[PDB]
Protein backbone atom coordinates (compact mmCIF):
# COMPACT_ATOMS: atom_id res chain seq x y z
CA UNK A 1 0.00 0.00 0.00
CA UNK A 2 1.10 3.65 -0.21
CA UNK A 3 1.44 3.35 3.57
CA UNK A 4 4.00 0.66 3.13
CA UNK A 5 5.81 2.47 0.28
CA UNK A 6 9.30 3.76 1.03
CA UNK A 7 9.33 7.50 0.28
CA UNK A 8 12.94 7.96 1.44
CA UNK A 9 14.53 6.01 -1.39
CA UNK A 10 14.62 6.37 -5.15
CA UNK A 11 12.35 4.17 -7.23
CA UNK A 12 12.08 2.61 -10.66
CA UNK A 13 9.58 3.56 -13.36
CA UNK A 14 7.50 0.47 -12.51
CA UNK A 15 7.58 1.13 -8.79
CA UNK A 16 6.27 4.64 -9.36
CA UNK A 17 3.55 3.51 -11.76
CA UNK A 18 2.66 0.86 -9.16
CA UNK A 19 2.56 3.55 -6.49
CA UNK A 20 0.06 5.43 -8.60
CA UNK A 21 -2.21 2.41 -8.91
CA UNK A 22 -2.03 1.80 -5.17
CA UNK A 23 -2.90 5.46 -4.50
CA UNK A 24 -5.86 5.48 -6.91
CA UNK A 25 -7.17 2.27 -5.30
CA UNK A 26 -6.88 3.65 -1.77
CA UNK A 27 -8.39 7.02 -2.70
CA UNK A 28 -10.93 6.50 -5.50
CA UNK A 29 -12.94 9.59 -4.54
CA UNK A 30 -9.93 11.91 -4.69
CA UNK A 31 -7.42 10.67 -7.26
CA UNK A 32 -7.64 9.14 -10.71
CA UNK A 33 -4.96 8.24 -13.20
CA UNK A 34 -5.09 9.60 -16.69
CA UNK A 35 -3.03 8.44 -19.62
CA UNK A 36 -2.31 11.56 -21.65
CA UNK A 37 -0.25 9.82 -24.33
CA UNK A 38 2.64 7.44 -24.80
CA UNK A 39 6.38 8.00 -24.68
CA UNK A 40 8.41 7.76 -27.86
CA UNK A 41 9.23 4.13 -27.06
CA UNK A 42 5.61 3.37 -26.20
CA UNK A 43 5.44 3.70 -22.44
CA UNK A 44 2.25 5.14 -21.02
CA UNK A 45 2.39 8.75 -19.87
CA UNK A 46 0.37 9.08 -16.68
CA UNK A 47 -1.04 12.16 -15.02
CA UNK A 48 -2.69 11.86 -11.59
CA UNK A 49 -5.73 14.11 -11.31
CA UNK A 50 -6.59 15.23 -7.77
CA UNK A 51 -10.13 16.55 -7.54
CA UNK A 52 -13.13 16.74 -5.29
CA UNK A 53 -15.51 17.16 -8.24
CA UNK A 54 -16.99 20.08 -10.13
CA UNK A 55 -16.57 20.27 -13.88
CA UNK A 56 -13.46 21.52 -15.61
CA UNK A 57 -12.51 23.33 -12.39
CA UNK A 58 -9.64 25.83 -12.49
CA UNK A 59 -6.59 23.61 -12.42
CA UNK A 60 -2.96 23.43 -11.32
CA UNK A 61 -0.51 21.60 -13.54
CA UNK A 62 2.69 20.14 -12.08
CA UNK A 63 5.18 18.30 -14.25
CA UNK A 64 8.14 16.48 -12.70
CA UNK A 65 11.03 14.54 -14.25
CA UNK A 66 10.93 16.05 -17.75
CA UNK A 67 14.71 15.76 -17.38
CA UNK A 68 15.08 12.09 -16.43
CA UNK A 69 18.29 12.35 -14.40
CA UNK A 70 16.75 14.83 -11.95
CA UNK A 71 15.61 11.96 -9.74
CA UNK A 72 14.85 14.22 -6.79
CA UNK A 73 11.87 15.50 -8.79
CA UNK A 74 10.17 12.18 -9.51
CA UNK A 75 10.83 11.29 -5.87
CA UNK A 76 9.27 14.59 -4.82
CA UNK A 77 6.26 13.94 -7.07
CA UNK A 78 5.58 10.62 -5.41
CA UNK A 79 5.78 12.29 -2.00
CA UNK A 80 3.46 15.11 -3.16
CA UNK A 81 0.89 12.62 -4.42
CA UNK A 82 0.79 10.87 -1.08
CA UNK A 83 0.62 14.18 0.81
CA UNK A 84 -2.31 15.48 -1.25
CA UNK A 85 -4.35 12.43 -0.17
CA UNK A 86 -3.24 12.80 3.45
CA UNK A 87 -3.90 16.48 3.77
CA UNK A 88 -7.26 16.91 2.07
CA UNK A 89 -9.80 17.26 4.87
CA UNK A 90 -6.97 17.72 7.35
CA UNK A 91 -5.07 20.79 6.23
CA UNK A 92 -7.17 23.97 6.02
CA UNK A 93 -5.35 25.68 3.16
CA UNK A 94 -4.89 22.56 1.03
CA UNK A 95 -8.47 21.41 1.67
CA UNK A 96 -9.41 24.90 0.59
CA UNK A 97 -7.34 24.53 -2.56
CA UNK A 98 -8.69 21.12 -3.53
CA UNK A 99 -12.29 22.25 -2.86
CA UNK A 100 -12.02 24.87 -5.63
CA UNK A 101 -9.26 23.54 -7.86
CA UNK A 102 -8.06 20.34 -9.50
CA UNK A 103 -4.40 19.34 -9.38
CA UNK A 104 -2.84 17.46 -12.26
CA UNK A 105 0.42 15.81 -11.23
CA UNK A 106 2.71 14.27 -13.84
CA UNK A 107 5.37 12.51 -11.79
CA UNK A 108 7.34 11.05 -14.69
CA UNK A 109 7.13 13.44 -17.57
CA UNK A 110 9.85 11.56 -19.44
CA UNK A 111 9.35 7.83 -18.85
CA UNK A 112 11.79 6.69 -21.52
CA UNK A 113 14.69 8.71 -20.11
CA UNK A 114 13.72 7.62 -16.59
CA UNK A 115 14.01 3.94 -17.47
CA UNK A 116 17.27 4.71 -19.26
CA UNK A 117 18.66 6.39 -16.16
CA UNK A 118 18.01 3.07 -14.41
CA UNK A 119 19.18 0.69 -17.11
CA UNK A 120 21.95 2.41 -19.07
CA UNK A 121 22.92 5.91 -18.07
CA UNK A 122 22.14 7.52 -14.72
CA UNK A 123 22.78 10.99 -16.09
CA UNK A 124 20.57 10.78 -19.16
CA UNK A 125 18.47 13.92 -19.47
CA UNK A 126 16.78 13.84 -22.86
CA UNK A 127 13.93 11.93 -24.43
CA UNK A 128 14.83 8.80 -26.39
CA UNK A 129 13.47 9.76 -29.79
CA UNK A 130 15.52 8.57 -32.77
CA UNK A 131 16.93 11.43 -34.78
CA UNK A 132 17.09 10.73 -38.48
CA UNK A 133 20.60 10.98 -39.92
CA UNK A 134 22.23 11.09 -36.49
CA UNK A 135 24.05 8.63 -34.27
CA UNK A 136 22.44 10.37 -31.33
CA UNK A 137 19.15 9.96 -29.57
CA UNK A 138 16.79 12.23 -27.70
CA UNK A 139 15.63 15.84 -27.42
CA UNK A 140 15.80 18.18 -24.42
CA UNK A 141 12.10 18.06 -23.77
CA UNK A 142 12.27 21.38 -21.91
CA UNK A 143 13.51 23.06 -25.07
CA UNK A 144 10.81 21.56 -27.29
CA UNK A 145 7.91 23.85 -26.37
CA UNK A 146 6.46 26.51 -28.62
CA UNK A 147 8.01 29.49 -26.87
CA UNK A 148 10.99 31.05 -28.66
CA UNK A 149 11.51 27.61 -30.16
CA UNK A 150 14.82 27.13 -31.95
CA UNK A 151 16.03 30.48 -30.66
CA UNK A 152 19.29 31.00 -28.81
CA UNK A 153 19.13 29.01 -25.56
CA UNK A 154 18.85 25.60 -27.21
CA UNK A 155 20.84 23.59 -29.77
CA UNK A 156 20.18 22.29 -33.29
CA UNK A 157 22.87 19.59 -32.76
CA UNK A 158 21.17 16.19 -32.21
CA UNK A 159 23.97 14.95 -29.94
CA UNK A 160 23.56 18.00 -27.73
CA UNK A 161 22.11 17.67 -24.25
CA UNK A 162 20.16 20.84 -25.13
CA UNK A 163 18.95 19.71 -28.59
CA UNK A 164 15.46 21.18 -29.16
CA UNK A 165 14.24 18.60 -31.71
CA UNK A 166 13.18 19.29 -35.29
CA UNK A 167 10.15 21.51 -34.57
CA UNK A 168 8.23 22.63 -31.47
CA UNK A 169 6.19 19.85 -29.87
CA UNK A 170 8.06 17.23 -31.90
CA UNK A 171 8.38 15.15 -28.72
CA UNK A 172 5.22 13.17 -27.90
CA UNK A 173 6.00 13.64 -24.18
CA UNK A 174 5.64 17.35 -24.77
CA UNK A 175 2.83 17.34 -27.31
CA UNK A 176 0.89 15.16 -24.89
CA UNK A 177 0.99 17.84 -22.18
CA UNK A 178 0.26 20.61 -24.64
CA UNK A 179 -2.79 18.88 -26.12
CA UNK A 180 -4.04 18.01 -22.63
CA UNK A 181 -3.62 21.53 -21.25
CA UNK A 182 -5.08 23.16 -24.34
CA UNK A 183 -8.07 20.83 -24.40
CA UNK A 184 -8.66 21.22 -20.69
CA UNK A 185 -8.68 24.99 -21.18
CA UNK A 186 -8.88 25.93 -17.52
CA UNK A 187 -5.35 25.85 -16.13
CA UNK A 188 -4.49 28.72 -13.77
CA UNK A 189 -1.06 27.51 -12.67
CA UNK A 190 1.66 25.49 -14.37
CA UNK A 191 4.57 24.24 -12.32
CA UNK A 192 7.67 22.54 -13.80
CA UNK A 193 9.88 20.73 -11.33
CA UNK A 194 13.58 20.18 -12.02
CA UNK A 195 16.90 19.96 -10.25
CA UNK A 196 19.25 21.26 -9.30
CA UNK A 197 20.35 24.74 -8.10
CA UNK A 198 17.70 25.86 -5.63
CA UNK A 199 15.89 28.35 -7.86
CA UNK A 200 12.27 29.38 -8.21
CA UNK A 201 11.92 30.81 -11.68
CA UNK A 202 9.22 32.64 -13.63
CA UNK A 203 9.23 33.52 -17.33
CA UNK A 204 10.82 34.24 -19.53
CA UNK A 205 13.81 32.18 -20.53
CA UNK A 206 13.73 32.98 -24.24
CA UNK A 207 13.64 36.79 -24.06
CA UNK A 208 14.87 39.64 -21.85
CA UNK A 209 11.48 41.35 -22.06
CA UNK A 210 9.85 41.21 -18.63
CA UNK A 211 6.45 39.58 -18.36
CA UNK A 212 3.53 41.95 -17.64
CA UNK A 213 2.93 40.05 -14.40
CA UNK A 214 6.48 40.35 -13.07
CA UNK A 215 5.69 42.29 -9.92
CA UNK A 216 3.06 39.73 -8.86
CA UNK A 217 4.92 36.56 -9.91
CA UNK A 218 8.07 37.93 -8.27
CA UNK A 219 6.27 38.52 -4.99
CA UNK A 220 4.70 35.06 -5.22
CA UNK A 221 8.09 33.46 -5.86
CA UNK A 222 9.56 35.51 -3.00
CA UNK A 223 6.75 34.23 -0.75
CA UNK A 224 7.24 30.67 -1.94
CA UNK A 225 11.01 30.54 -1.41
CA UNK A 226 10.56 32.11 2.04
CA UNK A 227 8.04 29.42 2.98
CA UNK A 228 10.34 26.74 1.58
CA UNK A 229 13.32 28.16 3.52
CA UNK A 230 11.44 28.18 6.86
CA UNK A 231 11.67 24.37 7.15
CA UNK A 232 15.36 23.53 6.95
CA UNK A 233 16.94 26.87 6.10
CA UNK A 234 17.27 25.98 2.42
CA UNK A 235 18.19 29.08 0.44
CA UNK A 236 16.65 29.58 -2.99
CA UNK A 237 17.15 32.41 -5.46
CA UNK A 238 14.24 33.55 -7.62
CA UNK A 239 13.75 35.69 -10.69
CA UNK A 240 13.07 35.23 -14.38
CA UNK A 241 14.74 32.33 -16.11
CA UNK A 242 16.80 34.56 -18.35
CA UNK A 243 18.09 36.90 -15.62
CA UNK A 244 18.69 34.09 -13.13
CA UNK A 245 20.24 31.34 -15.32
CA UNK A 246 20.59 32.91 -18.78
CA UNK A 247 18.74 32.41 -22.04
CA UNK A 248 16.78 29.21 -22.55
CA UNK A 249 14.38 28.67 -25.43
CA UNK A 250 11.46 26.30 -25.92
CA UNK A 251 10.82 26.07 -22.19
CA UNK A 252 7.56 24.85 -20.67
CA UNK A 253 6.58 27.77 -18.43
CA UNK A 254 7.44 30.22 -21.17
CA UNK A 255 4.93 28.32 -23.30
CA UNK A 256 2.29 28.08 -20.59
CA UNK A 257 2.52 31.75 -19.58
CA UNK A 258 2.06 32.52 -23.25
CA UNK A 259 -1.13 30.45 -23.17
CA UNK A 260 -2.39 32.83 -20.49
CA UNK A 261 -1.52 30.54 -17.61
CA UNK A 262 -0.37 33.36 -15.36
CA UNK A 263 1.02 31.34 -12.45
CA UNK A 264 3.84 29.65 -14.31
CA UNK A 265 6.95 28.73 -12.34
CA UNK A 266 9.90 26.37 -12.63
CA UNK A 267 11.48 24.92 -9.51
CA UNK A 268 15.12 23.79 -9.51
CA UNK A 269 15.33 21.67 -6.37
CA UNK A 270 18.26 20.62 -4.12
CA UNK A 271 21.11 20.94 -4.05
CA UNK A 272 23.40 23.69 -5.43
CA UNK A 273 26.08 21.35 -6.81
CA UNK A 274 27.67 19.33 -4.03
CA UNK A 275 25.80 16.18 -5.04
CA UNK A 276 24.00 17.72 -8.02
CA UNK A 277 21.73 15.25 -9.80
CA UNK A 278 23.00 12.49 -7.53
CA UNK A 279 21.26 13.94 -4.51
CA UNK A 280 21.35 11.38 -1.66
CA UNK A 281 18.15 9.52 -0.86
CA UNK A 282 18.38 10.82 2.71
CA UNK A 283 17.54 14.26 1.30
CA UNK A 284 14.38 13.11 -0.57
CA UNK A 285 11.86 13.72 2.20
CA UNK A 286 13.21 17.04 3.51
CA UNK A 287 13.43 18.29 -0.08
CA UNK A 288 9.90 17.09 -0.72
CA UNK A 289 8.63 18.72 2.46
CA UNK A 290 10.19 22.15 1.94
CA UNK A 291 9.27 22.14 -1.75
CA UNK A 292 5.69 21.35 -0.77
CA UNK A 293 5.46 24.58 1.31
CA UNK A 294 6.73 26.51 -1.68
CA UNK A 295 4.28 24.82 -4.05
CA UNK A 296 1.39 25.20 -1.59
CA UNK A 297 2.34 28.84 -1.23
CA UNK A 298 2.02 29.28 -5.01
CA UNK A 299 -1.30 27.41 -5.12
CA UNK A 300 -2.63 29.77 -2.47
CA UNK A 301 -1.84 32.80 -4.66
CA UNK A 302 -3.78 31.03 -7.42
CA UNK A 303 -7.08 30.15 -5.69
ZN1 LIG B 1 15.85 19.97 -15.57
Amino acid sequence: STNTFNYATYHTLDEIYDFMDLLVAEHPQLVSKLQIGRSYEGRPIYVLKFSTGGSNRPAIWIDLGIHSREWITQATGVWFAKKFTEDYGQDPSFTAILDSMDIFLEIVTNPDGFAFTHSQNRLWRKTRSVTSSSLCVGVDANRNWDAGFGKAGASSSPCSETYHGKYANSEVEVKSIVDFVKDHGNFKAFLSIHSYSQLLLYPYGYTTQSIPDKTELNQVAKSAVAALKSLYGTSYKYGSIITTIYQASGGSIDWSYNQGIKYSFTFELRDTGRYGFLLPASQIIPTAQETWLGVLTIMEHTV
